[PDB]
């Protein structure tokens, strides 16, 4: 699935400052990382980072590139590749409570600040 900018911020309203995340910081990553397509991968050497909110198999998911992962999010990565963002927010969500928005920021700078751009 593709969405707009205002599509995906209207259903991420929720996790608008979940574990101190900002929603126009995600959605700064998003388009940098799958232009907002939900079926975007992301390829590092050893990992995979998947859909939406870019899930890596490091550590987050069970996938066959990497079937060591702690999967500590309990749940097949395809999941992060279809066209329903309520598991993807799941982890997410789990991912904030555990790494923090680090996860998604700390090799991001431009989308720390200056982000008006990202309102819809
Ligand atoms: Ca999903």
């Amino acid at each position: 699935m593709q969405f707009t900018k205002c599509e995906l911020s209207q259903l991420l309203k929720d996790i608008d400052g979940y574990g101190g995340i900002a929603l126009p910081e995600l959605i700064c990553t998003m388009f940098h990382t799958s232009g907002y397509d939900t079926q975007a991968i992301v390829e590092n050497n050893e990992s995979t980072e998947y859909g939406l909110f870019q899930i890596s198999n490091k550590l987050w998911c069970k996938s066959s590139q990497v079937p060591q992962s702690r999967n500590i999010c309990d749940i097949s990565c395809d999941k992060f590749l279809d066209d329903d963002i309520t598991d993807d927010i799941m982890c997410a969500k789990k991912i904030l409570d555990i790494k923090g928005i680090d996860y998604w920021l700390a090799h991001k700078a431009l989308c720390t600040e200056k982000l008006e751009q990202w309102l819809c």
